């Protein structure tokens, strides 16, 4: 239903949204990791504190409200 989500960065807080049914988290992770132009190495995704990615659609198993995801990043200087 509505999910939740965290990136840690640019002064990093909680943001809801609204998605479809057939959602998964390797395909919410490619997208940032695309978005950011970063490799897997120093980007990466967590939900419920695991690791995630080959979930194919969540409403097979029991979709739900308010879901909530942790996206944490690196950077060198």
């Amino acid at each position: 239903m509505k999910i939740k989500i965290v990136p840690a960065v640019g002064g990093g807080s909680p943001l809801e949204l609204e998605v479809a049914p057939n959602a998964t988290v390797g395909a919410v992770r490619t997208k940032v990791c695309a978005m950011k132009k970063l490799p897997p190495d120093t980007t990466r995704l967590t939900y419920k504190g695991r690791a995630l990615k080959d979930t194919e659609t969540l409403e097979s198993l029991g979709v739900a409200d308010g879901d909530k995801f942790v996206l944490i990043t690196r950077t060198v200087g």
